[PDB]
């Protein structure tokens, strides 16, 4: 549902600014990030990929090889609302993504390309919260 996507959303952006601060990203970044949900933007600016992989490892979401650990991206789905079913699908739609991409040994256009494909997705099952939402109030 938009309900509990906008609440993983919050979540996974809550340490925007600790990964800003911690690979020095300049503020150029933070309008993808506003706009992250908006439907047909495409997000380009590898740095914004550098910082999404910085949110995704904060919530020990990689694993060691550089792919999705799904009992990590499991538990944090449940946390905030997803039943089995949906922590699963959730699951299937990123790892697809991961198989779908252009490969890229970039690691942080890797994860731009998933998080694009994940997005597109989470669209096309009508599950899309409000474009600003992985922000919420943390740049404030
Ligand atoms: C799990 C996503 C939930 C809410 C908001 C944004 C997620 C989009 C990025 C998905 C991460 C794909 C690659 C990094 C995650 C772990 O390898």
């Amino acid at each position: 549902s938009p309900e509990i996507m906008k609440d993983l959303s919050i979540n996974f952006g809550k340490a925007l600014d600790t990964c800003k601060k911690e690979l020095d990203l300049p503020d150029s970044i933070n309008e993808d990030f506003y706009k992250f949900w908006k439907e047909d933007y495409e997000i380009t600016n590898r740095l914004t990929g550098c910082a999404i992989k910085c949110l995704s490892e904060k919530l020990e979401m990689v694993d060691a090889d550089g792919k999705l650990h799904h009992g990590n991206a499991r538990e944090f789905a449940m946390k905030h609302g997803a039943d089995d079913a949906m922590a699963k699908q959730l699951v299937d739609l990123i790892h697809g993504c991961e198989k779908s991409i252009p490969p890229n040994d970039d690691r942080c256009m890797e994860v731009l390309s998933i998080a694009m494909c994940f997005k597109k997705e989470i669209h096309n099952l009508k599950w899309a919260p409000n474009m600003e939402v992985v922000v919420g109030e943390v740049l404030a």
